[PDB]
Parts: structure tokens; sequence; C-alpha cells
């Protein structure tokens, strides 16, 4: 289950720095922990904007302990960050990625895109396209 | 932990056609005139028998295990989730009406999310299934 944990730093002018062991620029700040951890979610869902935008790798949350903050991220999310390494991985381009699914180009820049909506049978369509498996697990 | 592929035989129908039959579901047992039409008509019939299953509050049975050779007929996720959902909500022994006090939605919502052939959105699958005290996950191999 998709779960970033986070640190909490006490800010010397009151309030709690945030940052991500695994999301080197996610950096952000509340007055309380509660509020530092609201915002928390926000930094991380814009550092993955930016690896979305950059062609980049999303690094994979490290294992939490008991006691750990974490933010969870939503399983359209999720899909996303999972199907855009497995694209990296594979080194083929968005075109390609078209052509194997059968739709047009336009329809597959959703797929790399968090603030278009789209449907989890569309990820499973191009996640197949690059020989993957895309499950979902009921705990 | 599998994708969700049902194992089918497939045989000449004595009536003509060809019929497909599941390991785990007698009620999606189907016929079709060409192959083609008997493998698109166990995909639907498929879909008709998790209705049965969820309007008589039965689990809908999982896939048997595969073989290398087996024929299958595979779910996509948006069904899937929602047959991981049905089951888990008649594990819960709550009513529709509390699940949809659960979740601040009116009852009419619930009605549609428990519909097998509705759209609904995977973060509002999670959501009900977080009502219920139950996590969904995603796996990629
Ligand atoms: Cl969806």
């Amino acid at each position: 289950i998709m779960r970033y944990p986070v640190t909490l730093t006490p800010a010397p002018e009151g309030g709690y720095m945030v940052s991500f062991v695994d999301i080197p620029e996610a950096l952000t700040q509340g007055e309380t922990v509660a509020e530092a951890m609201e915002a928390a979610k926000d930094a991380l869902l814009t550092a993955f904007d930016f690896y979305f935008e950059d062609n980049e790798l999303i690094p994979l949350p490290s294992p939490l302990n008991s006691h750990d903050h974490f933010i969870e991220v939503p399983l359209s999310v999720a899909s996303k960050v999972l199907l855009l390494n497995a694209f990296l991985q594979s080194e083929i381009t968005q075109q390609e990625l078209a052509r194997r699914i059968g739709k047009p180009k336009q329809e597959i820049t959703r797929l790399f895109n968090l603030h278009h909506a789209t449907k989890i049978d569309a990820v499973q369509l191009a996640a197949k396209a690059l020989g993957k498996e895309l499950s979902l697990v009921m705990v």
C-alpha cells in the first residue's frame, strides 16, 4: 500500500519542517503536526507533478515503521506512478505506446498527467502494452 | 497474487455452435454460433453471473489457479475492484444504508457503486472499501 514516510523537524520559529527521505525536493512547513501533515500531502503531489513533467523515475516509498508519519497515495495517482516508472524503464516513445494500445497519441498523454481523469482500465491497457500486469489486492 | 482470469473450457455445443464452461461459475455457462461469439458471450455471462451472487447475498467465487494451457476470461480492473468490494460488503454485515452514512452519500450512489455495469472511479471504490475497514492496493508485475 503506497505510503510515503514523512519526517517532521520542529522549526526554530515555531511549527514543523516537512521532508521526505524518498522525495528529495519535497520540503514544506505547518504550525502544528496536523497542519504539517496536510502540507506534506500537497508537497508530495507537487513533487510528483515535476517527475511526470520532467520524465524522471519516481522513487518508491521506504518501508514504514509502526510510529512513522506517512502520506498515503490514492489508487488514481498510484496507478500512474507505477505506469510512469514502467514506461521510463521500457524506453519506448509515447507514439510507440499509443501504437501498441491502438489509441490516438493524444489519449496516451493523459496517462502521464496526474490532473487528467483517466479510467484505471486505460492505465491497465497501457501497462499490458509495456509487458506488465497491474492487479488489485483487498486486505 | 495474480490477474483475475477465470479458467474456461470451450467445446462443440450439442444444439450448435460452441459452449464455454467456467470451472468456478456454474451460471456463466454460455454458447455462441462461432468460437468468437461464444468467448464474447462468456465475458457477458460472467458479469450476469456476478450480479446473481450479489442479488442472492452470496460471495462471488474467485478464480481457480490457471495452467500454462487453460483458456480463460479476464476481468478488467474496473470490474475486479467492484467484485472485491461486493464480497467485502457482504462480509461486513452492514446495510447499504449504513455504508451510505459512513461515506456521506445518498443511498442511490451506493446502488450505482454496487452495479457491475456502472463505471465507478477506482478512488470511490477505495473510499467505500475503507468505510468497511478494508485496504484496496495495486501491484504491478
Ligand atoms: Cl477509474
